[PDB]
């Protein structure tokens, strides 16, 4: 019933905005849709797999937030295994390789590719973090999708196919899904293109032990009978002095202040009285979530290490189910496993399959990338479809399709009255990961300990010191990356030495 | 509590698929969450205007279902005045025509606008109305947005200026917001270009003399009792044998069968049991709908006849609050009045106003394209932003992303387990229209009678005789119209 704080939604940013709000001495509920906390964070375990994250896993130097609240719940992390060479599998051939990004070896190609990721991160120092909607050009990037500004950059089709890849597994939705300005803005709120796209140095650096579901397990545990399992929220009405929080299984909770810490467009699901402003009314609508399953297939051995593979496959092409791959094999070395996603519209084509049907064809393209007749052999399989979650939507994240970050981007994290906003697509760094949902939980629980004249105007946004335990190493480039020019910039320096 | 069929809405398509399923002999129930029927129709009535259209208000020929339903409701209709000549304003100056579309004098202008409405009717032709993920160029015309689109065909920006408006116009969104696939089917299930964008001889031809939210209120009156007013639908479990349908107000319905008829988007205000299929899952956050502002500016006299103006304005440029308007007098020549829409961005600008300062531009705007100092003196005001609305999410209706119709569209009107879905957005003719939200309603109510064994499978979708008031002319083009080049095609020629 009566409290101070109700947070809606129990995955880690609600649990985040929760334990702050708890440590501060306020009375917090949690508010849980699902029999489970944890959200897009979700650890199976049972016997074959021992754990297994079917959701949200990887975290990374830069991720700061996420270390620390994991680091002070008892969790460790261990590295994602990259110590041998990883495959980028184009036309039906395979090409090991080390490094982030494959190499291109033809001088026009080479150059082409240089000049997309350079320019995706040029274009990425234009636009605010914290305000996309303020960059020079936002409303002429804004207006294009990402389809059309590939096509106007990349001049070959090696490097428009593999930019597709990339765009593909960072936001799980097709380049004429989404916005040019809200894509360059993810990437570059994220460190850029390396940072991202990195294992080694980058966004998938690492995996907690035991699973990242502990996150909120934890919390979950701190907090005791404060989290209510099997509570979607359906009802907030502010008209009153105090604000009053109705759930479906018919109960009342009463605050002074809400965390809405859900999916922006599953605000839809909430009811509200008195209605909301005109632009969060449409904003969550016109703000879907991303479609993958993710995969897991489990093996006896590692057998990809001794061909000195280290799971990593980049995959091309139409017909293969899986893009990308990473070795999901346990610290210990057993468990031997290879992660899959079947991302945006193969996701939705592949998931009319059954379970068994998909296993068959991720281990025949296995087999063929890898070159390994033991693809065809494994010993479990483990996945999840988040297209089918009520209180999901999608994973991995929101995406915005074109037009809507520069109308309506200004309302994702403005309160309304006594509603406050948490949840990773408000963050400002890592908005889509684990990282954003730490900040953006905490960042709402300090909006309302400023509300309630706790703390000052200048603490809401606190900064990170860095993890001593995952240090960031800077991204760096090379002269020649720098400095070579693109394809056209090519024909332009042909076009006058010939003039 | 117990009855046969739940409908969740009761805008015009619940209303129709709920009075076709009472005339039946089913026991009907519709679950309203508004304290009104009508939905995105709306129907004000004060001493001032006597009666105003704020939401849906304009039919036409060939949208012969709503013509039928609201006849046998007892309604008429009047035409919308379009004696006198119509304006096209264009870089800061009114240029009269007459004709459906504006005349363009410069050849090679000429040529470009030619093409242009040619080449949305051509693409049409290749979409299925009930079908639009088959057309044969379904996935590359998807994956590009309007803008796009117009970007490669409008070789002059004459053409493309008011190929914008055309779109902003039709669905209320700006042309990089939507699916050019999804545009073209909306306009070609319309009936094409012409008809479309008609008044005499197409969709704006006529209104309803008293208002169209008498369509929904007086199917109320019919059904007494069995319409709930002010009950949003939280909670549908289909767990049981009975479908079990909750309302906000802790009221629980029973039925064997359930319409949603509610847009599409606002599925999403219902928590499901069991899950939706992942398909309708993630369908329902990707179909959001359009904004605008409807507003009515009132005179002493309809003081634009007199200079041979209808009242009807196509109003170029970013600068224009309202980009198009037409004359709301009243049959009996009274209540004069121009109607305006503040289109897709413009509504989002705009509402940050208040009501005093969006009646100035517009009156400033209007003595302006009218050429009249009597537009500066306005005798009343009423206007309705439908972007505030928490059970419609916008007007005039749902329009689709790049990439969603072929990846989501066959979805739309699936029925899950015992819920059948209708609202405007089903419809295979006139969606988008109140048209629509007939065909929808009593094709939804009629796939429940199929599924009570009542009517054979090839009666749940029904032909429509042609209304005896509202004839339709057919849609004619002429021999150059058809055979001129366009401006590429000139240069290959050259
Ligand atoms: C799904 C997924 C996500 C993911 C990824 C791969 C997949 C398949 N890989 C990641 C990775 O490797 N590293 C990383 O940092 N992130 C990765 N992601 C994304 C990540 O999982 C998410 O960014 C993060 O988990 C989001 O956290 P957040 O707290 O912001 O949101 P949530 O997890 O969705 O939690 C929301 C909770 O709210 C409940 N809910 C929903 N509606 C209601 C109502 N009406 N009432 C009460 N509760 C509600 C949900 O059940 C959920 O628990
Ligand atoms: C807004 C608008 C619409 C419009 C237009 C101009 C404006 C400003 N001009 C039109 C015109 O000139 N001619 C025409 O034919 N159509 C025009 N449009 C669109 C037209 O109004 C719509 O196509 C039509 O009204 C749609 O009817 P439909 O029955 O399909 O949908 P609805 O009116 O939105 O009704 C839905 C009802 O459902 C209720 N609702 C919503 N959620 C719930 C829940 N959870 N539970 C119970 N009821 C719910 C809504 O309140 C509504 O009444
Ligand atoms: O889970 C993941 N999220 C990602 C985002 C970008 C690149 C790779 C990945 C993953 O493997
Ligand atoms: O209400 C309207 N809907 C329309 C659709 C297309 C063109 C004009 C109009 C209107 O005036």
């Amino acid at each position: 019933n009566k409290c101070d704080v109700v947070v809606v939604g129990g995955g880690i940013s609600g649990m985040a905005a929760a334990k702050l709000l708890h440590d501060s001495g306020l009375n917090v509920v949690v508010l849980e849709a699902r029999d489970r906390v944890g959200g897009r964070t979700y650890t199976l375990r049972n016997q074959k797999v021992k754990y297994v994250d079917l959701g949200g896993s990887y975290v990374g130097p830069t991720q700061n937030r996420i270390l620390r609240l994991a680091k002070e719940l008892g969790l460790e992390t261990y590295k994602v295994n990259e110590v041998e060479r990883l495959i980028h599998h184009v036309k039906g051939k395979s090409y090991p390789f080390r490094g982030p990004f494959p190499p291109v070896w033809n001088p026009i190609t080479y150059l082409d590719h240089n000049n997309f990721w350079r320019t995706m991160d040029d274009m990425g120092r234009e636009i605010p973090s914290d305000a996309p909607w303020k960059a020079p050009l936002a409303e002429e990037w804004d207006n294009m999708t990402m389809k059309e500004l590939l096509d106007k950059l990349c001049w070959t089709e090696s490097a428009k196919q593999l930019a597709t890849l990339f765009v593909n597994l960072c936001v799980t939705a097709e380049t004429h899904e989404v916005s040019a300005l809200w894509f360059l803005w993810y990437v570059k709120q994220c460190g850029g293109t390396t940072r991202i796209f990195s294992t080694t140095n980058g966004g998938q650096e690492r995996k907690f032990v035991g699973g990242s579901g502990q996150v909120s397990e934890r919390i979950m545990d701190l907090l005791g009978d404060r989290v209510k399992l099997e509570r979607p929220v359906i009802y907030i009405d502010q008209t009153r002095e105090n604000v009053l929080v109705e759930t479906l299984n018919h109960e009342m909770y009463e605050a002074k202040y809400v965390i809405s810490a859900i999916p922006p467009t599953l605000g839809m699901k909430i009811h509200f009285n008195p209605p909301l402003p005109m632009m969060r009314n449409q904003m969550i609508t016109r703000v879907p979530l991303g479609s993958v399953i993710k995969c897991i297939v489990y093996y006896k051995e590692p057998f990809w290490r001794k061909k000195d593979y280290c799971g990593t496959m980049i995959i091309d092409g139409e017909e293969a189910p899986v893009a990308y791959t990473l070795d999901d094999t346990k610290p210990e070395g057993n468990y031997a496993a290879i992660m899959g996603f079947i991302l945006a519209h193969k996701a939705r084509k592949l998931a009319r399959l059954t379970k068994e049907e998909r296993l068959k064809k991720l281990c025949e393209l296995y087999a063929k990338v890898l070159g390994s007749l033991e693809a065809l052999e494994p010993v479990h399989y483990e996945e999840k479809n988040w297209c089918e979650e009520q209180y999901s939507g999608g994973c991995y994240t929101t995406y915005f399709p074109p037009g809507i970050l520069t109308q309506y981007g200004r309302v994702l994290r403005q309160p309304v009255d006594r509603i406050y906003f948490a949840g990773t697509e408000t963050a400002t760094h890592w908005s889509g990961y684990m990282e954003g949902a730490v900040e953006a939980g905490e960042r709402a629980a300090r909006e309302i300990l400023h509300a309630m004249g706790k703390i000052p105007e200048d603490e809401i946004w606190q900064s990170e010191p860095e993890s001593v335990d995952v240090p960031a190493q800077p991204i760096t480039t090379t002269f020649l990356e720098r400095h070579l020019p693109s394809v056209p910039g090519l024909l332009r320096l042909i076009g006058l030495t010939t003039i």
